[PDB]
């Protein structure tokens, strides 16, 4: 007879989903993950890689996904996943098991963690099982939240013994339908369109206006709809880490991302180009968990500011709009574009010497007697990139760490979401599931993946994963056998480095590779990239590149990062 | 120098706040209550009474409200207030002292709680200040949280120390503007037209469709929508306990309130009468808190639902509505219209058999031995209401007991929450604050209170602040020396009473009132009610009046209140 | 066939439990309380009333009480009872009604509170039954912690439809021994002799030691060791406000109670002259929630200080002493007796000065145009106590307030728990609760309370109880129509009064007591006072007394109340 587990599964299945990411833990006496068609396990090395492979998932299909953990340091392992997804926001539907009912006795019973409470502040809901047919309506509310903005993962803790339980359960009467909300559900305050209309004066007004789009425009469905307004109107397009593409490469309102790194990493006053003389800012599905800071865009002369969100302002001590509009961000584009539909076009704002010095960067000719520059790869893969992928098509991966910040700088991004990063919670080892999530997503296209040393070291088993699914990534690590970003804040910080805090004797990634079974090659100059960049995009399998690389700080160069 | 007490005071003066309802502990070394002008301190004998005043002021008001404890016990006091508000869903700003920073030891120093933890899964919001200047932004938060659906209460914990601190607070910088929310802010799906319109099919083919409206349709501005749809197309409402009112009594299409208690207390299939027929309920504001349950209405032939209400559904385990529509309750009547405008008006069904059966309870002619009966009283109340308001005017407050059931079915409402009573918490000794309450809302209106002796003793200190404020409520005390509701529930589970566990000895509430300054008489009959009810109404000032009153119980006939 | 009720109730009867407290709600048609024999419901008019009676029956009996409480509101008027056995330290088990299992929807069920998450920080122990069977175990469980020091309360939420059920209860096997504690279990550090033998070095080369005793001691059955050992050596004993009474009255080596109010109230260094010439301060049984603070005996010359508890120091950013002893604390007499043996006895210092003023105090002759002062009623107070009682019996319970540090410095206590007040939690309403369970600890002896109208009319409904109860308190109601202690601390803090947040209207309190059914009378002199309380103390009956009085303060003296 049919038991907890198949109404779980069965139930998932309703909502869409298809695979489950995780490692199975003693749970495996109560669940097999054959019982019901048509989802299947996707087995990882450590659930950090679950968690990760299904947020990314989801943030590409807008869908809810799911991941697996055994009780106790299963639940811990996966929480860093959890953690993932609450702060970049994407509906994840978290599952772990937990000791029989009977015997819950929290830090006491073996392996028995309250896995409510630990898992509670960062979700958006979390339920422990305790009436087995129930489960179908948990699930539901795990959804229902999940999908609602802020959006983020829900949590069940699934005991044992209640799991492999039949008591309740009835497969004879259908499921209720499942009513997955097609885009997430969203805050909206009274008056909001007269709000929006407030907002339409000022453009009137403003001189140079930009456009600031973040990750929620994008799951609002709102990319289209963004684009023709700032082409009719004129108004330049700048993005957050991950909202990068929601313009094509070379289009003239490209205006680029921001990270507070940049004036640091170009040598150049980058924020002072883009803002100083803007006079209006529209902060279109604003998020200060994506890091792009009101300090920031606060340059040169005085600015009126106009928040779209759809949620109620968390953050009034920093961010106190002139004009704030709560809803969604589609329905204020579409009646922002009838109240200036009389409008003339802006004369927008001049940023060529910022133009010329990215471009300066991705074209250094030079040679290093200490390996590549960062510039460098990424130019290289943006190449290859181009090459590889279909028009408006192709992912690029980043990992976190110093590196992260040239790719929000200068990868190339074609599409939305065509450069993915971590966007709130940064935790470094994101690459590989990040890249498994991006590849599954988009089974035709092209994915690259750029990680570091540091990071990518800290969960690299998952190299064997990649290799077992055959998932053809094309992965680059750029290796200073050095945490660099750290290295950079202690600099920053005390004027000198201690080494003790921050460096690594040296790891072979070209042997660790092939250990996994992924075959790979070391690359030392642009010549020798190209060419292994274009032997594993046309391989068919997986393939890793490592490249030595090196950076010169300029420590007084980063006051953007103050805090 | 202006300290974070007057900037406290200053910030809800800002939110539209004039009352600051509570009992001050030694936190008054920091805050006297005269700092700011246009804010006046209304101090109660009992926290409980602060709380639920101000979440009363704030339902009738729509407008966020505030009250204050000392710290420790004064919180836990506040905190069944605070119950009442989460519970019943109005907008509080809820204010506790706390031991000074630097010694916040919970459970180690004297009177010293862990305040925000207590309170946190009781409300909307939860903090501690720590910098003094962020008051301000700690306030606009708590109301942001507090206005948005489900409406609740925010709480914000002062150390003493740092209400009396003036470090980081200039007020010759003036404090940006408040953006209170004029009404609750609410979520929308997005596709709601699309589930409004279904629901509008469904509506075209029905032959006997009802609305059922709860509290949330009143709070989003929507009673005079819903009536000329009502009036339109013919279809009756129905209501919970607090949206009584929102036809004028009289009206041909007002169907009575719903209790699970109305076919134990008239003997008569009434929830039959009302539902059996029917084949489409609209659930417009549904909200399971207010104890109109499915299963009430689950009466006779097969129905389609349809749920509309600015939240996501919290309780798929028991309701599972055909259509559910995730909009705010205006916005959707207003959509509603225009979908149904070319229909006509439906036949309504007969409830004819259930209107006279309610008449003859309210017309009673007969005199018992031991004492009145309760609808005898309300009828009384009735009467003189009617007399004493203007048309659409006057407030009858309720306190909780089995009489406050009778309340439900027997009470006149001419407007909109024209009957109050304790939706969701249902707290005894609800009665005074609540009439306090809604006498300082409508200060040109009267106000009649109905308490029994057990709910009205729990509290009944607070007749001095009635006294001292000079509140002209008229209150009626329905005494029989027992917690009635609980006697009936021995009855129901056990088939006998135990008297030690439900009975007390007299208590002389004429004597009791006087000793607090309000005059009082007591009534035994229709006459002597009627005649206490008018001189009571005129007299300028509060009184009271004990009635002896008995239960005749039929503890077999109340299976409607299965769960 | 027995339900968890009958097992619940049989399982408290096991460890001696013989009254339950409480308000029964809706849960009474899963429980009557006439499931066992020899366990009686007493049923109060307030749940905080249920709270404090069984706190104050747990701390002179040394055994578990219990007390009962509804879900949702009844649970948080409960809190503040939890509140006060948690900061008072107190073992008393907590018991309330929660929602149907199946139907547990926090904030959206009727009356569903979250109740564990709410209590859990204000407890020992804290669980909700989900299988009927464990409910012996869970009392068990909740036993363990609640008698384990610091002791305090467990709470057990109970779901009505468990509570009712009978599965897996079989009544025909005995329970296993209920092995209830004779005394609090106490943590022991490793080594706890060598710091007692550093402790005695301490007092070898001391000249003027003190013994500063808290209730722990008491609780410890450590007093009549304590007693010997100061009487050999010549070393006098300080106490706590309940410690009071470990020595009897006038005993030489009784140096009285410190309050941080007694300077401001005796307009005498009274700190300096207890304090200035000591050398070594041996706290214990210290506990910081009693109030007597290290800033209150650092007076004149560097003192050494030793700390013996049963705990680990929970506050070392407040008191790092010079030795700290953690054990049992008639471990530690008993130690200390042997490693002191051959010392002789101490030369104490003088504190006669401070004797004198207060025994002017008591004396005061003075007749005043605006009421009697407060040292006067305890004068009063004393002299029929001492009449009223045998030797060494006879409880004064103060409620809170500024009359309640008169209590500290001036009131007769001639057994340990021979003053009663609120230790660590301070709600006003205390007292009739408190004077309820003291009555009952001590059926054959002597209970006067003292209360001011403030804190007394917060929760003078259960004046009824006592009536109903039958049980012989005599009160007296201190009544000067305003929360005194708070207008003196807006005087403190401001150099000014505000009557809208601390005074009241009129109460006639003899009047108010009659409603209830005590006999009572009013007293405006000594003459009067002391006929009425002789009255009062042969009647066999209730009987409250009230007294007008004022204060004058001088808020310049209060600088001792620091933090
Ligand atoms: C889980 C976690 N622990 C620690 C950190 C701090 N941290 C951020 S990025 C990073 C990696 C830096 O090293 P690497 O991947 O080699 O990048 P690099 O800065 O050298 O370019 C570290 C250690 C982190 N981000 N996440
Ligand atoms: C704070 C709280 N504790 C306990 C209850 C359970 N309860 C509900 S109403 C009530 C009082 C019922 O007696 P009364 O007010 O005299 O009205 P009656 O039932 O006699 O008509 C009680 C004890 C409650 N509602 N609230
Ligand atoms: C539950 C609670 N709320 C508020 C306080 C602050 N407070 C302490 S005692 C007290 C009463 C003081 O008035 P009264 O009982 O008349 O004694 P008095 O100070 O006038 O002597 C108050 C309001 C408290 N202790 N407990
Ligand atoms: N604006 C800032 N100071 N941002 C901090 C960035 C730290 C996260 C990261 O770069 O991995
Ligand atoms: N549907 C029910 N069983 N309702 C129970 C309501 C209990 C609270 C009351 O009667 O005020
Ligand atoms: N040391 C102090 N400041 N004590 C404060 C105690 C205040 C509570 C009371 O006096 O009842
Ligand atoms: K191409
Ligand atoms: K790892
Ligand atoms: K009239
Ligand atoms: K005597
Ligand atoms: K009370
Ligand atoms: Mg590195
Ligand atoms: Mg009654
Ligand atoms: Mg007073």
């Amino acid at each position: 007879k049919p038991t907890a587990a198949h109404a779980l599964l069965s139930r998932l299945r309703d909502h869409g989903v298809g695979k489950v990411f995780g490692v199975v833990g003693r749970e495996a006496a109560s669940i097999l993950f054959d019982e019901v068609e048509g989802i299947d396990f996707v087995l990882t090395r450590h659930e950090f890689t679950a968690g990760v492979a299904a947020d990314v998932l989801a943030r590409i299909t807008g869908r809810p996904q799911a991941c697996w953990a055994t009780l106790g340091p299963g639940m811990t392992n996966l929480s860093t996943g959890i953690a993932t997804s609450v702060l970049d926001r994407s509906p994840v539907i978290a599952l772990a098991a937990q000791s029989e009912s009977h015997d819950i006795f929290p830090n006491d019973t073996h392996q028995c963690l309250d896995s409510v409470a630990i898992v509670a502040p960062m979700s958006k809901y979390a339920v422990e099982l305790q009436r087995p047919h129930e489960i179908t309506d948990l699930v539901d509310s795990a959804v229902n939240a999940a999908m609602t903005e802020p959006v983020g993962p829900s949590f069940i803790s699934l005991p044992v013994d209640l799991l492999g339980s039949s008591e309740g359960i009835d497969t004879t009467v259908p499921n209720p339908p499942a009513n997955t909300p097609a885009k997430p559900v969203g805050v909206v305050a009274d008056g909001w369109q007269k709000a929006a209309d407030q907002a339409a004066a000022l453009l009137a007004e403003a001189k140079h206006p930009v456009l600031v789009v973040g990750a929620a425009a994008i799951r609002s469905g709102a990319v289209p709809a963004i684009r023709a307004l700032a082409e009719r109107l004129n108004i330049p397009v700048i993005t957050t880490y991950i909202a990068k593409g929601v313009l094509p490469v070379g289009h003239e309102l490209n205006y680029g991302a921001v990270t507070g790194y940049m004036d640091g990493i170009l040598n150049f006053p980058a924020l002072q180009t883009m803002f100083a003389p803007v006079d209006l800012v529209l902060t279109v599905g604003y998020d200060y968990a994506e890091d792009l800071r009101p300090s920031m865009w606060q340059k040169g002369i005085e600015k009126k500011t106009v928040r779209i969100s759809p949620t109620v302002n968390p953050i009034p001590r920093v961010y106190r709009p002139d004009v704030d509009v709560v809803t969604d961000v589609l329905a204020f584009v579409e009646h922002f574009e009838t109240a200036t539909a009389s409008f003339g076009a802006k004369q927008r704002h001049d940023i060529e010497p910022l133009r010329a010095r990215i471009a300066e960067f991705l074209a250094d000719p030079e040679t290093y007697e200490d390996g590549m520059r960062v510039h460098q790869v990424i130019d290289s893969m943006n190449t290859v990139m181009e090459e590889a992928a279909e028009p408006g098509e192709g992912t690029i991966v980043s990992d976190i760490g110093f590196f992260r910040h040239y790719g929000v700088l200068f990868a190339r991004a074609d599409q939305p979401f065509g450069f993915l990063t971590s966007a709130g919670c940064s935790s470094f080892g994101y690459g590989i599931p990040a890249a498994i999530g991006a590849q599954m997503a988009r089974p035709d296209q092209p994915t690259f993946l750029i990680a570091g040393d540091g990071g990518f070291h800290s969960n690299s088993s998952d190299l064997e994963t990649i290799a077992r699914l055959n998932l053809p990534i094309v992965t680059v690590v750029v290796n200073n056998d050095t945490n660099g970003l750290i290295e950079l804040y202690q600099n920053i910080g005390h004027h000198r480095s201690h080494d003790p805090a921050v460096k690594f004797g040296g790891v072979d990634f070209v042997a660790l590779a092939e250990a996994n079974g992924v075959d790979a090659t070391r690359a030392t100059n642009r010549e020798e990239l190209l060419a292994a960049l274009r032997k594993g995009a046309e391989l068919g399998r997986p393939f890793l590149i490592e490249v030595p690389v090196n950076y010169d700080f300029q420590p007084g160069g980063f006051g953007a990062l103050s805090i």
